[PDB]
């Protein structure tokens, strides 16, 4: 009946096993608003759980297109692009995230 | 109760933004297996999530210094270091992740 | 008729072989101890796997209702009616299984 209580029955349903159940609720709540990015992350963080990284990858990106001068988000996707062996991207991502900390050190 | 689903609970009330109660729960499940760098990761992530930075980051160096390569836990400590303004030491972190990505390649 | 051997009979009937039998003394075993809270959500789970879902939530009820202040039938109860599709009621009781795990750490 909202964003966070979908989202915290998707977790629930994770836990449990279920996860195309999971993940069908986990996409309901980014549709009452795509452009959530903590709803995003959740969701790739879902998928990357059950072992579908490219979504996750996909997801990622769209929240780090929504604002890219978030380290964290960067970092994230540069991890996950890493475990699957997109070592470019990777370290391009990584280099952003590095040259944003080098920011707020200036 | 075990490690798994201490982990669980731990998790279940930290997506609720109850990261206080979440931190008992994981400091149980940490206390059963001090070297799980999984459970480690998850303690520090939620004391970061409550507001102790320092702490956090103790137990994410606790993590890195259990498998001192990993990428992951060399960017999620580089993470929660930038967050404390401490950015020597994240970008120093972030660059060794950099160069394992880069001699995997 | 013991509740060891009608447990012992539907668990081995189930195992390999008729879910129906197995069902059937379930509900035996479910009869001799109607407050048995694990007779009554293997009873669940059966009914549930066979495809039963309404009568599954019926019986996960029961059980919910029979010790209130239980994480796990609440958690599962819950997990049953998303999965049915009842999502509102489902987060009700993931509210009440949080709350308790809340509780019984503060």
């Amino acid at each position: 009946n909202s964003i966070k209580t979908l989202s915290n029955l998707a977790n629930l349903l994770a836990q449990e096993g279920k996860a195309e159940e999971a993940i069908k609720y986990m996409r309901k709540a980014v549709s009452l608003d795509p452009n959530n990015i903590k709803t995003l992350s959740n969701l790739a963080n879902l998928l990357a759980q059950e072992g579908k990284a490219e979504e996750a990858i996909k997801y990622m990106r769209k929240a780090v297109s929504l604002d890219p001068n978030n380290i964290k988000t960067l970092s994230n996707l540069a991890v996950l692009l890493a475990q699957e062996g997109k070592a470019e991207e990777a370290i391009k991502y990584m280099r952003k995230a590095v040259s944003l900390i080098d920011k707020a050190a200036k």
